[PDB]
C-alpha cells in the first residue's frame, strides 16, 4: 500500500476574470454587513469520497479534459436555511450548467445526493430570517442587474474541503485547471 491518507474533495466551476470581481465586490460586501468568512465566488459541480491525493489528482484531469467552458445565467438572489446557504446566486438550469455538474460527479464518482441546484453562493451565515430577508434585499441594492446575469465558467478547482468546517480554514484549494472554449 503506497498512498494512505485520502481526503474529501470539492470541485468548483470558477467565474471568468470578468465576472470574479463583480461577484467578489458583492461578497465582500455583503460579509461586512452580515459577518461571515472569505471565500471565492465558485459553482460546486463535485463534492467527492475519500481519495488519495494521485486519485484526485488523475480524476481532477479527466474532468478538467471531458469539460469545455460554459456560462451560466443568474435567475435570482435567493436564500438558504443554514450555513452554507444563506444568501446565494441561483442559476438556471441550462444542459450546460447541469451537463458540468453530471459529467464532474460521473468523473470524481459521485454518490447520489440531492438534487442539483446550481448556485453561486454570495454569504455564509447564520442568520435569522429577517437578517436573511435584509441580506438578500442588500444583495440586490448592491447590485440590482444581478438578475438575468450571464457569466462565463472557464476554470475548474480541485479543493481538499471539510465540507462541515464553518471557518472554511480547512478549505484549500489544490490545483486549478483551464477549460477549454
Amino acid at each position: 500500500m503506497e498512498e494512505v491518507k485520502k481526503d474529501v474533495y470539492s470541485v468548483w466551476a470558477l467565474p471568468d476574470e470578468e465576472s470574479e470581481p463583480r461577484f467578489k465586490k458583492l461578497m465582500e460586501a455583503l460579509r461586512s454587513e452580515f459577518t461571515g468568512p472569505r471565500f471565492v465566488p465558485h459553482v460546486t459541480v463535485a463534492v467527492s469520497a475519500y481519495l488519495t491525493a494521485d486519485e484526485a489528482k488523475k480524476m481532477f484531469e479527466s474532468a478538467c479534459d471531458g469539460l469545455k467552458a460554459y456560462t451560466a445565467t443568474v435567475d435570482r438572489v435567493s436564500t438558504g436555511t443554514f450555513f452554507f446557504q444563506c444568501v446565494f446566486l441561483l442559476l438556471q438550469t441550462t444542459p450546460e450548467v447541469m451537463e458540468a455538474g453530471e459529467h464532474c460527479k460521473n468523473h470524481f464518482n459521485c454518490s447520489t445526493t440531492t438534487p442539483y441546484m446550481p448556485h453561486l453562493s454570495l454569504l455564509y451565515a447564520e442568520l435569522t430570517e429577517e437578517e436573511k430577508k435584509n441580506a438578500q434585499e442588500k444583495a440586490y441594492t448592491l447590485d440590482s442587474s444581478l438578475d438575468g446575469l450571464s457569466f462565463r465558467l472557464n476554470r475548474l478547482a480541485l479543493c481538499k474541503t471539510d465540507t462541515e468546517d464553518k471557518t472554511l480554514e480547512t478549505w484549500e484549494t489544490v490545483a486549478v485547471c483551464n477549460l477549454n472554449p
